[PDB]
């Protein structure tokens, strides 16, 4: 109604968000998020949502510099329009630190980078285990 979420997550818009510190590869993180109702690694569909997600993670801590979000490229470079959100939302907002199309052999998953105050996206090796943010409904 006035948007409430489960203990352990935060509301924004019509969604609940939760940061998990025990690191997982991109695929394992998204699968973990899917345990939740309409859950998936967070999709960032507006600058406003980007700022909110940023505030959610800013206090993670020195040990972590990258956090998984739900953007990946199933074409593994062969496409650079192969990127998509695991939630299947239309890619209507773009916040790359450096566009992957300017990178030779970029990572095929995207993470929020501490260098950009977690407001921008960095191509990253999908197999690396990182903390991650889930976006779901309650
Ligand atoms: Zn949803
Ligand atoms: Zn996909
Ligand atoms: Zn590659």
């Amino acid at each position: 109604a006035r948007i409430r979420c489960p203990k352990g997550s935060k509301a924004y818009g019509s969604h609940c968000y939760a940061l998990f510190l025990s690191p997982k590869s991109w695929t394992d993180a998204d699968l973990a998020c899917q345990k939740r109702p309409s859950g998936n690694l967070v999709s960032v569909l507006s600058g406003a949502e980007g700022s909110f997600v940023s505030s959610l993670v800013k206090s993670i801590g020195n040990s972590y510099s990258y956090v998984w979000i739900g953007l990946h490229d199933p074409t593994q470079g062969t496409e650079g329009e192969g990127w998509e959100w695991s939630s299947s939302d239309v890619m209507n907002y773009f916040a790359w630190e450096r566009n992957p199309s300017t990178i030779s052999s970029p990572g095929h998953c995207a993470s929020l980078s501490r260098s950009t105050a977690f407001l921008r996206w960095k191509d990253y090796n999908c197999n690396v285990r990182l903390p991650y943010v889930c976006k779901f409904t309650d």
